């Protein structure tokens, strides 16, 4: 499943990236130049979203109360109610995968730091899991950077 392992892989280091402030050195696995690039895609953007919402991002965290193993297991049901039941677009895409983030770093300031690749094997179960037609027919990845890249401006 190259694209289960390849979203995995994205998701995983953005959210470790994130919680922890240091990039990852070691290579990528298949589709490098890809997911090299998607990666970076998601640390323009997804930045962007967590500040954008900032205070309805603190206020869902709140709400939800994730303290442990446990509370965090419960946050795949809550991805499906919101995230999957609902029109799809990488807008959309983009907020689940930076109010993970948003999650992952409220889990190493509580030292739950452990919990983070779980949650980002849950997030990639409820994207790839629930979205995978689509996901192919937008391209995949290929599509995500597609979709979000920047023409460099005339100087
Ligand atoms: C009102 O607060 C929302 C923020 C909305 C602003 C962004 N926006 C305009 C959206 O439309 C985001 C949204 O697509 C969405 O549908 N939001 S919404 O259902 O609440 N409503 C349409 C605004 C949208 C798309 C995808 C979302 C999602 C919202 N979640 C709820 C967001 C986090 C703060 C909640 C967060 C959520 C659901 C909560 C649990 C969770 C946990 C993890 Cl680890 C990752 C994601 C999630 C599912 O992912």
């Amino acid at each position: 499943d190259e694209l289960y392992r390849q979203s995995l892989e994205i998701i995983s280091r953005y959210l470790r990236e994130q919680a922890t402030g240091a990039k990852d050195t070691k290579p990528m696995g298949r589709s490098g130049a890809t997911s090299r690039k998607a990666l970076e895609t998601l640390r323009r953007v997804g930045d962007g979203v967590q500040r954008n919402h900032e205070t309805a991002f603190q206020g869902m965290l709140r709400k939800l109360d994730i303290k442990n193993e446990d509370d965090v297991k419960s946050l795949s049901r809550v991805m499906i109610h919101v995230f999957s039941d609902g029109v799809t677009n990488w807008g959309r895409i983009v907020t689940l995968i930076s109010f993970g983030a948003f999650v992952a770093k409220h889990l190493k300031t509580i030292n739950q730091e452990s919990c983070i690749e779980p949650l980002a094997e849950s997030i990639t179960d409820v994207l790839v899991r629930t979205k995978r037609d689509w996901l192919v027919k937008q391209r995949g990845w290929d599509g995500f950077v597609e979709f979000f890249h920047v023409e460099d401006l005339e100087g």
